[PDB]
């Protein structure tokens, strides 16, 4: 199955998964890396590694639909099968995610359906949680709320910020995110008919 990988900034989920999908058994090839921002790190790591790169940059866009059309143009001009989003940070239109249902994948930085949106670990924190994780689900049109595939809890340190629990919870998300891909690339989890996951 052939993967693009959409990113937004430092790209250790990217390079984590560069690293799964090019052992022997992999199900999955990445073949092109799509960022909405330039000069950042995970552009780096992509070129590191020989894999195309893209820039498509949402501010030149009206809108979503106009942006998420640009993606789409790119996806196809790679025949894509398989969506990852590892640190992409934009809210996908209606019609770009139904266009790919059971055909994308994110990685979130909470065990969903705790702390949905974008500072997942502020909101742990403030909350009080001592048991977090990660998060790998499809993609539906309500923002974190599709089918989770993957999980795995992580433990809040007394005294964490940010920058710890993240860096503790992204260990998991190197784990979960090649193994979601793989489950998926080979075919072994599917989107079901129903609206569920569904294991072969
Ligand atoms: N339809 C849909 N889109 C998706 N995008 C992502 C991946 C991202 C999930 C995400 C969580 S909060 C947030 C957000 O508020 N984005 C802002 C930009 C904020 C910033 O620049 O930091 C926006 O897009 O306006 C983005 C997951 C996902 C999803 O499940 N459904
Ligand atoms: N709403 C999605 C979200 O918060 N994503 C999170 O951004 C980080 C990206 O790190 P990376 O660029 O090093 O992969 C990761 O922790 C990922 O789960």
């Amino acid at each position: 199955a052939r993967v693009a990988v959409l990113i937004s900034g430092t790209g250790s989920n990217l390079q984590a998964l560069i690293d799964s999908t090019r052992e022997p058994n992999s199900s999955a090839q990445i073949d092109i890396v799509i960022s909405n921002k330039a000069a950042v790190a995970g552009l780096d790591k992509a070129e590191r590694a020989g894999i195309p790169t893209r820039v498509i940059n949402h501010k030149l866009y009206k809108n979503r639909v106009e942006f998420d059309s640009a993606i789409d143009l790119v996806l196809e001009e790679f025949s894509i099968d398989i969506v990852c989003l590892a640190g992409f940070m934009r809210i996908l239109s209606g019609p770009f995610v139904q266009k790919w249902n059971g055909k994308m994948l994110n990685i979130h930085p909470s065990l969903l359906p705790s702390f949905k949106g974008s500072n997942a670990h502020e909101q742990a924190l403030e909350t009080g949680v001592t048991v977090t994780g990660c998060t790998v689900h499809f993609v539906a049109e309500d923002v974190d709320a599709g089918q989770i595939i993957l999980q795995e809890a992580v433990p809040v340190k007394r005294g964490d910020t940010v920058a710890t629990l993240s860096e503790r919870v992204k260990l998991a998300e190197h784990k979960i995110f090649p193994a979601a891909l793989q489950l998926v690339a080979s075919g072994t989890v599917q989107l079901g008919e129903n609206g569920k996951i569904c294991w072969v």
